[PDB]
């Protein structure tokens, strides 16, 4: 019963040279690492090394053009870097960005390999830049390559092509990239909870609504749980897991669970406006550990309050290590709109999931 942990300080070299206080800070990953140290969680984990993804690995989800453009930024002067970054929605680029993104992806491949070969039971990946907004052909929302989507394909590449991978994306934003990449795929079940506001929240697309259930062979294998009109917190997320995430996941019977674990739904986050607590995140993790024979990989996505994300992700790792869930606060009655969101998803997915 071993928990893997990957962290490599080289991943802080990706930085914003015009706005050094941009919220996607290098010290996001070092602060999470430090909090694992001072909670004495780090020494309880088995350290998994980082590595670069290869270009061939990137091609599992991304076009050759996009790979070549981000790759070319390593040798760019600042004027090129600022101009290229401005070609995307919410991207900054430095000469180190490409390498950091390769390290983020490769760190997760190694963690997935360790899980799948039984060297560890589960694992946590403290990586940046994040991934779930990255599309097949473009960068977006602080993400260059879709680390979680790539890890699901990497996992299938070292097992069998049809390995059932569940991606739970509890970052406060919709994983537009992850949805698109697997939208026609029934071997990767994508479940995202996100602040939506009828499309008035980044990434600002109706693709995130509950009626997008997947396409072609993938119909039923895309589950959007969109939040509207309400500062959601632990009661709402517990309810979504009880009514939607856990029943669908158990029916799917994944062989590997990837968490796109953004922590910007956390209490205190400057962008998300939500109030999921560190103990809420522990319970969400503890619940996901009842799937896939405990084979869970927690991948850092967003989350921008350094104290909030450090405590929040440390508590997830505590659950991975087998610690008992901390007690939740008395769960207030669900915001009315949250009940409406859950009922809309239930109606959308009852046709495909008999457990609903
Ligand atoms: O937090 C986000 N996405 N969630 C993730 O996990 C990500 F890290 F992969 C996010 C992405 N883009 C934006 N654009 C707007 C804006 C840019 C700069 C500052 C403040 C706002 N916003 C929020
Ligand atoms: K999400
Ligand atoms: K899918
Ligand atoms: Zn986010």
């Amino acid at each position: 019963p071993i928990t893997g942990l990957v962290y490599d300080q080289r991943m802080m070299l990706h930085h914003n040279m015009w706005d050094s206080h941009h919220p996607e800070l290098p010290q996001r990953i070092s602060r999470i690492f430090s909090r694992h140290e001072e909670l004495r969680l780090l020494s309880r984990c088995h350290r998994i090394p980082a590595r670069l993804a290869t270009e061939e690995e990137l091609a599992l989800c991304h076009s050759s053009k996009h790979i070549s453009i981000i790759k070319s930024s390593e040798h760019m002067k600042p004027r090129d870097l600022n101009r290229l970054g401005d070609e995307y929605n919410s991207i900054f680029i430095s000469n180190e960005s490409y390498t950091c993104a390769l390290l983020a992806a490769g760190s997760c491949f190694n963690s997935a390999q360790a899980i799948l070969t039984g060297q560890v039971r589960n694992a946590v990946a403290i990586v940046r830049p994040p991934g779930h907004h990255a599309e097949k052909d473009t960068a977006c929302g602080f993400c260059f390559f879709n680390t979680a989507a790539l890890t699901a394909r990497y996992a299938q590449s070292i097992t069998r092509e049809s390995l059932r991978v569940l991606i739970v994306d509890w970052d406060v934003h919709h994983g537009n990239g992850t949805q698109h990449i697997f939208e026609e795929d029934d071997s990767v079940l994508y479940i995202s909870l996100h602040r939506y506001e009828d499309g008035a929240f980044f990434p600002n697309s109706e693709d995130a609504n509950y009626d997008k259930v997947g396409l072609g062979k993938g119909r039923g294998y895309n589950v959007n749980i969109p939040w509207n009109g309400g500062k959601m917190g632990d009661p709402e997320y517990m309810a979504a897991f009880h009514h939607l995430v856990m029943p669908i996941a158990r029916e799917f019977a994944p062989e590997l669970v990837l968490v796109s674990a953004g922590f910007d739904a956390a209490r205190g986050d400057p962008l998300g406006g939500f109030q999921v607590t560190p103990e809420g995140y522990a319970h969400l993790t503890h619940q996901l550990m009842s799937l896939a024979a405990g084979r869970v990989l927690i991948i850092l996505e967003g989350g921008y309050n350094l104290t909030s994300i450090s405590e929040s992700m440390s508590m997830c790792t505590s659950m991975l290590l087998g610690d008992s869930p901390p007690s939740l606060d008395h769960l207030t009655p669900l915001k009315t709109s949250a009940t409406v969101s859950i009922n809309n998803v239930l109606r959308a997915h009852a046709p495909f999931w008999s457990s609903l």
